[PDB]
């Protein structure tokens, strides 16, 4: 990705939380939404889903 997109990591909402993504918790991909598995809130998918790499290849 030599000078393409960067990508940001996604952390929980929750400032204590603040969760990396892992495959824990339940990834809601068709209802655009992922609950937590610690916290357990509901986050809503950012609009620039795309460099994510880890979403990219859902395990
Ligand atoms: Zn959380």
């Amino acid at each position: 990705g030599s000078s393409g997109s960067s990508g940001e990591p996604v952390l929980c909402s929750r400032t204590t939380c603040r969760a990396a993504l892992n495959p824990l918790c339940q990834v809601d991909y068709r209802a655009k939404l992922w609950a937590c598995n610690f916290c357990y809130q509901r986050n809503q998918f950012p609009p620039s889903y795309a460099g994510i790499s880890e979403l990219n290849q859902p395990a």
